[PDB]
C-alpha cells in the first residue's frame, strides 16, 4: 500500500532536486529484522539506525527509496519475481508496512536498471539519466576494496575527476566513524557517490546533516557491466566484485593505474 | 493507424542505436501540401523531398519523426489540443495516412519537450537524455542566423568543442548545396546537430547517404530557455530567435564571444 516511485520518477526528482539519495533493499531489511547479510554481520547499532532512517520521509534535501516491490510484479524476471512475491515479502511485508509510513519514496532500483528487468528496452535511458548525476562533475568515491566502480568500463568517463575512499569490502560499518572523517578531509565540494552495502545508507544520512550532497548508488557498476555485455544471466566477473556474488571468491584485481592514481585514503 | 513513438522511447532508441534523426512538423507538411511557412517559402523541389523522406521507414541508421498528435492529446495544452484536433488534422490527416505508410516513426516532439505538455514534470529527464547524446562529443552545429542555439545558457556546455556553420534565418534551402559542402569541409569526425527548419531534414538526410551522423533538433534552445524560466507561456525572447515567433521580428544580438569563436564558415 507503500507509494514507490518508478526509476523515471526517482531519477527525474534527483535530477530536478539535486537531492542526495539512501536506498533500502531487501539486505537492509534482512538487518532490520535482526539477520546477518553476506558483506555486514548483524549489528544492532546498525540495525536501529537503518530501521531509523527507512521510517523518513522524503524531500528536496534527501530521497528515501525502498524496492518498487509493492506492485506490477510482471516488470521484473520470473526469478525476481519469485524471490519479492514467494520469500521476502510473505517474511517482511508486515515490517514494511509498520516502518514504511512516509507518503511516498524513491526506487531503491536506480541502483538495479537492467539485469532484473523483463523488459530492457530502457535501461538505456536509465544509465543516461544516472550518467548526467555526475557528468563534468568533481566525484568522491567511497567503496570497498573489492568494489572497483567504474575500473575497466566507461561508466564515469564523464566526470571531470574522480578521488576514492577505499573502505573494507564487507563488515565496513566498524569503521563508519573513521570513513566519516576521511570523506571530510578529502571532500572538498566534490559530489559524493558510495557503493557500500547497508553502512551506505548511515553514511549518506549523516553526511547529509553535515551538509554534503552524496548518492547511494550501490550495485551499479555491475549492472552496468551486464548491460554493455548483453547478458541474460548474471554472470561472475573475474577481476572484481559482482552483484549477487556477495561473498567475493575467485577475484584477482587486473593493474589499473588510473584507478590506483584516484585512491586517497584506504580504510580496508 | 500510424505508430509514433514517445519521447522516452524515441530518445531510448538513439542513444541505444546511435541513429540519425529527421523530424517532421506542422510546417512540414504545410509546404508538403503547396504552402509557403513563415521561414521557408514553398519550393517544389523542397516540397517533394520533404514528401519523399516522410514516406521512408525508420531503423539504426535513420529515425523518422511525426508529430505525436494522432492519439492520446490529453497530454498536451489547451492551446495544443486546439490547434491538433481543430486546425492541422482536419486539413491534413488523410494526406498523413496517404503518405506515412511506415511501421513506426519516432516523435517529432524530442525537440519539444517542454512549453506545450500538460504534466511538465518528466521534462527535466528528456533534457538530460538528450544532454547524453553530446556529452563529451566534439559538435558541428549546422543552424541559422537567430538561432544562436545555446547562447546565453547551459544547454551544450557538455559537449567537448562546438564549431558553427552559420545559414540564412529564412529560406535556406537556397543555399543548401553551399550547406553541405562547408558540412564536409569542417565535419571531420564530429556530431553534427542541426536546426534550420525544412532544410534541416533534407540536409540530415543527404548527409545520412553520404555515411555521416546527424540529429534533426530544431527548437530545443527555445524549450530550454522555457524550462530553465518555468515558463507557463511561450514568452518572446528579445536577444535570439524564439519558436513560434518565427518572423524574426524585434531581436538583438547580445555580444557573445564564445559564439563568434565557434564560427567557421557563415553563409547567412
Ligand atoms: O561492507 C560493505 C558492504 C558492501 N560493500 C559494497 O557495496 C556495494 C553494494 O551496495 P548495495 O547493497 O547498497 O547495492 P544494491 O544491490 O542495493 O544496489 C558493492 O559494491 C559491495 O562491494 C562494501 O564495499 N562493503
Ligand atoms: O531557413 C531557415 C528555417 C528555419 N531556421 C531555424 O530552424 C529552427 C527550427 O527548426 P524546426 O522547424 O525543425 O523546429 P521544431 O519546431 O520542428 O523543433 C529555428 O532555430 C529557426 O531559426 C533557420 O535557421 N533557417
Amino acid at each position: 500500500q507503500i507509494s514507490v516511485l518508478s526509476i523515471n520518477q526517482s531519477l527525474d526528482y534527483l535530477l530536478e532536486k539535486g537531492a542526495s539519495v539512501v536506498r533500502f533493499g531487501d539486505g537492509e531489511m534482512d538487518l532490520v529484522a535482526g539477520r546477518s547479510i553476506v558483506y555486514q554481520d548483524f549489528d544492532p547499532e546498525l540495525s536501529a539506525r537503518l530501521r531509523e532512517i527507512m521510517s523518513m520521509e522524503s524531500d528536496e534535501r534527501l530521497m528515501v527509496c525502498l524496492p518498487d516491490v509493492f506492485t506490477g510484479l510482471e516488470r521484473y524476471s520470473i526469478d525476481a519475481q519469485n524471490f519479492w512475491s514467494l520469500n521476502h515479502l510473505p517474511h517482511f511485508l508486515e515490517k514494511y508496512k509498520n516502518i514504511c509510513r512516509a507518503p511516498w519514496y524513491g526506487s531503491t532500483f536506480i541502483s538495479r536498471p537492467y539485469i532484473d528487468l523483463e523488459d530492457k528496452t530502457p535501461s538505456v535511458g536509465y544509465f543516461a539519466k544516472l550518467k548526467q548525476l555526475w557528468q563534468d562533475k568533481d566525484l568522491l568515491i567511497v567503496e570497498g576494496l573489492t568494489s572497483r566502480s567504474g575500473v575497466g568500463n566507461d561508466l564515469f568517463d564523464g566526470a571531470r575527476s574522480i578521488k576514492r575512499i577505499i573502505c573494507p569490502s564487507r563488515n565496513a560499518y566498524s569503521k563508519l566513524e573513521a570513513i566519516k572523517q576521511a570523506v571530510r578531509e578529502h571532500a572538498d565540494n566534490r559530489l559524493i557517490l558510495t557503493m557500500l552495502g547497508p553502512t551506505a545508507k548511515v553514511l549518506v544520512y549523516d553526511l547529509v546533516q553535515e551538509g554534503y550532497r552524496a548518492l547511494d548508488i550501490g550495485h551499479i557498476d555491475s549492472e552496468y557491466e551486464w548491460f554493455q555485455m548483453g547478458a541474460s544471466h548474471k554472470v561472475k566477473l573475474s577481476h572484481k566484485h559482482t552483484a549477487e556474488h556477495n561473498f567475493d571468491q575467485d577475484i584477482e584485481f587486473r593493474d589499473d593505474q588510473a584507478y590506483d592514481s584516484q585512491i586517497v585514503a584506504n580504510l580496508a
